[PDB]
């Protein structure tokens, strides 16, 4: 009925860091982590338990944190901008979907505050 999580590791792909891609776990992926509203978004949502039938109907590429924290973890990513994506994504489909002033907004608006924040300092190429 949900559907299947996202992907989170690659059997094939290098492990290759760069400074950016550790920039992206060690700082800003471990600070939303943290923080006191991160809590709906650190797993898939689940439109069975919530009673939303339509969730999965309007948002076409579901994502949220605990997808980027593993693909972080198991170097999923080839590049910094793949995992930026991501975060976009997951803010995106909060917007897309919820009503403006409903608490699950206010809530990804104060993380996107704090991860755009983050990004401003993010490492050169
Ligand atoms: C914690 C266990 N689960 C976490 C995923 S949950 O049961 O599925 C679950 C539990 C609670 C919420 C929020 C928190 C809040 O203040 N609400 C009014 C609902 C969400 C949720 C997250 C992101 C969304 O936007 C794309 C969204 O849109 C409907 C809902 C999910």
């Amino acid at each position: 009925s949900n559907p299947p999580p996202p992907e989170t590791s690659n059997p094939n792909k290098p492990k290759r860091q760069t400074n950016q891609l550790q920039y992206l776990l060690r700082v800003v992926l471990k600070t939303l982590w943290k923080h006191q509203f991160a809590w709906p978004f650190q797993q898939p949502v689940d439109a069975v338990k919530l009673n939303l039938p339509d969730y999965y109907k309007i948002i076409k590429t579901p994502m949220d944190m605990g997808t980027i924290k593993k693909r972080l973890e198991n170097n999923y990513y080839w590049n910094a901008q793949e995992c930026i994506q991501d975060f976009n994504t997951m803010f995106t489909n909060c917007y897309i979907y919820n009503k403006p002033g409903d608490d699950i907004v206010l809530m990804a608006e104060a993380l996107e505050k704090l991860f755009l924040q983050k990004i401003n300092e993010l490492p050169t190429e």
